[PDB]
DNA sequence: ATTCTGCATGGATTG
DNA sequence: AATCCATGCAGAATC
């Protein structure tokens, strides 16, 4: 169950627009590569083991890229999250299953 | 009249 | 001293 990333929800992360930016860092360190932009469909799963899907996909910046995952909405809010709260990833180590903790803030 | 969408921009932040 | 990333924004879909 090894840590990877830790990323305190911004206002437009807990909002409703439906796009997390992961850190550049993070996302390229720890998520699968991706060659196009459209990206991988990639399945998280949170605490209670619900697998829930987003869309890992990145934008061109500044000829850097900007990496994204979008359709979070309806699984954040099943974490009762708001901005301030901090969302962690981790990984497993048999298959490489992502999965997806939380902690709110003081 | 409101949500997708595909990015830009510039104060932060980092190197 | 350079490049992030939180959010603005303008057009396309959609209510």
């Amino acid at each position: 169950i090894v840590p990877l990333f830790e990323k305190t929800l911004s206002a437009s992360d807990a909002g409703r627009i439906g796009r997390l930016v992961l850190p550049k860092a993070c996302a390229e360190a720890y998520f699968p590569p991706i060659s196009q932009s459209e990206g991988i469909p990639l399945k998280i799963q949170d605490v209670r083991g619900r697998e829930w899907t987003f869309q890992f996909r990145y934008w061109p910046n500044n000829n850097s890229r900007m990496y994204v995952l979008e359709g979070v909405t309806p699984c954040i809010q099943s974490m009762m999250l708001q901005a301030g709260d901090t969302v962690t990833f981790s990984r497993v180590d048999p298959g490489g299953k992502l999965i997806m903790g939380s902690r709110k803030a003081a």
